């Protein structure tokens, strides 16, 4: 109902508390871009055929690109925040434990989450199955309801509603799925702002 | 020399001769595209903050958004000229064998290549280690002066300049890499125009 009144949250690992990224020096040698110019702008600049030609190409080599993975922005200090609070948090994603674990640890937060209540690929069903946010609600013994899944695809909102949790869409500017989503930020530290604000004027 | 004395031709697989393919209505729904609008051109368009975010996320869920595959444009054309011509063709790929031969079989191309000249993840070291161009070269005893590694990404030209042989860039519009290529193409189909006019006139 209010966002603060949650005290169960959910997350998502990729695309949510945690991003690829890439090699930049890599993409600038491949389509030509200027040392004085941003990626993207430069590309949105080019002809359209041209511009239409590396962002195809730049798909299409995102994994040969890739360089591991980074803190989403404001993602740290949000489950900060939230484990500052005493609040209870847990993991679902569709990854390894083990791999999950390591990331955790990676970007400090694996203290902010009980290792039983990081879900990985063995420990739940894929999304948008309910069963893994069915498994945490269970082991907190708490309503769905006064939970939160907290992810930046449609699987994720999914598996809220499926579940009967709220839901958080971070990661995108916009309300695209404005039936799926209970709050909508454009990251985790406006998502915290949000936390912050809301029903407490 | 000139492209057409050349009749040992090598590729690789993903990104020159096949393509990945996304969930289109996925992708609108998720980035809120207008049905109007096609998708780059309405990023391209958006404030650059948005624009920005968006792109992020597609990059980010290129995975997730993927179909599997399909022919690259002029590929399936190419491949015919030149199995047409009797010329030796192969493929150096990280991808399994197995793997690429259903992919070889799904786009009507099996028939071109020698299955002993498929050479996967298993035949050959990764590249740009030139084991697998040398293997090729030795199964066809021939100068890799006279062979051709056609490519979309740097190292597939590593690869051949370290093997000897000649290379060609395909599926970018422009010479990025010059000293590394010695023909480049906008894609398949371009190439094998290239090839039908270079020498004759």
């Amino acid at each position: 109902m209010s966002l603060s009144e949650i005290k169960h949250w959910v997350f998502d690992m990729d695309g949510t508390l945690t991003i690829a990224v890439h090699d930049f020096a890599a993409i600038r040698e491949a389509l030509s871009i200027p040392a004085e110019d941003d990626i993207l702008t430069h590309l949105a600049a080019l002809p359209a055929d041209e511009s239409a030609a590396k962002h195809a190409w730049l798909l299409e080599h995102e994994r040969d690109l890739a360089q591991g993975s980074r803190p989403a922005p404001g993602a740290v200090e949000l489950v900060r925040e939230l484990a500052g609070r005493g609040y209870r948090l847990g993991i679902l994603t569709r990854n390894a434990r083990e791999l999950a674990h390591v990331t955790l640890e990676a970007i400090g937060l694996a203290d902010c989450f009980a290792e039983a209540d990081v879900l990985g690929r063995d420990e739940a069903p894929p999304k948008p199955h309910p069963g893994g946010l069915l498994k945490l609600a269970e082991a907190w013994d708490v309503s769905p309801s006064r939970m939160v899944m907290v992810g930046d695809y449609r699987f994720d909102l999914d598996c809220g509603r499926a579940a009967g949790t709220r839901t958080v869409l971070v990661n995108l500017p916009d309300n695209p799925w404005p039936e799926l989503t209970d709050w909508h930020a454009r990251d985790c530290a406006q998502l915290r702002d949000l936390l912050s604000a809301e029903g407490h004027h």
